[PDB]
């Protein structure tokens, strides 16, 4: 499980979304290096313009690559994500935006050959047209935050929760809560962790030679708390 992440592993992310009557698709490619908890990815909207801002989709597009988190040696027995590989896990997440709508997501994370794949489906409901999301009022950045993980022994998986603070153009913040649940696909044994967190930091950029709606992401994820 942990053995498949000793080097640089290619990543494939495919998302099919539906936010307020607007159907879209995002294709992501890149590489992950778990030894340094480094993720370099390029996301492209293949259906045209993204109906929502790119920062709102960061958690949806990256919660599936939490397997590239650097777990310090003394914490390695708490790495659920890598232990479920190659068969992987089915994950679900609800991203609730304060005073606005919510994203209901489901993803299948597994190895397809020597490549880590994320097949995601998103359903965005009850969003205000005058809101920060559909009104595209959010800044093109993503703050550093923690991802709190706890074990779910009944379903042989984990649960993850954290608060997101999206930066609005006027200087204010748009709050959001991400509640995640992971359950293994295969019949093999997984590592059930004690309470800990993943310290994340992200840099959002653009490819100067790209005309399609896109997002280039550099992300560092490190486990801590124990």
């Amino acid at each position: 499980g942990e053995e498949l992440f000793t080097g640089v592993v290619p990543i494939l992310v495919e998302l099919d979304g539906d936010v307020n009557g607007h159907k879209f698709s995002v294709s992501g490619e890149g590489e992950g290096d778990a030894t340094y908890g480094k993720l370099t990815l390029k996301f492209i909207c293949t259906t045209g313009k993204l109906p929502v801002p790119w920062p709102t989709l960061v958690t949806t597009l990256t919660y599936g690559v939490q397997c590239f988190s650097r777990y310090p040696d003394h914490m390695k027995q708490h790495d659920f994500f890598k232990s479920a590989m190659p068969e992987g896990y089915v994950q679900e997440a609800t991203i609730s935006f304060k005073d606005d709508g919510n994203y209901k997501t489901r993803a299948e994370v597994k190895f397809e050959g020597d490549t880590l794949v994320n097949r995601i489906e998103l359903k965005g409901i009850d969003f205000k047209e005058d809101g920060n999301i559909l009104g595209h009022k959010l800044e093109y950045n993503y703050n550093s935050h923690n991802v709190y993980i706890t074990a779910d022994k009944q379903k042989n998986g984990i649960k993850a929760n954290f608060k997101i603070r999206h930066n609005i153009e006027d200087g204010s913040v748009q709050l959001a809560d991400h509640y995640q649940q992971n359950t293994p696909i295969g019949d093999g044994p997984v590592l059930l962790p004690d309470n800990h967190y993943l310290s994340t930091q992200s840099a959002l950029s653009k490819d100067p030679n790209e005309k399609r709606d896109h997002m280039v992401l550099l992300e560092f994820v490190t486990a801590a708390g124990i």
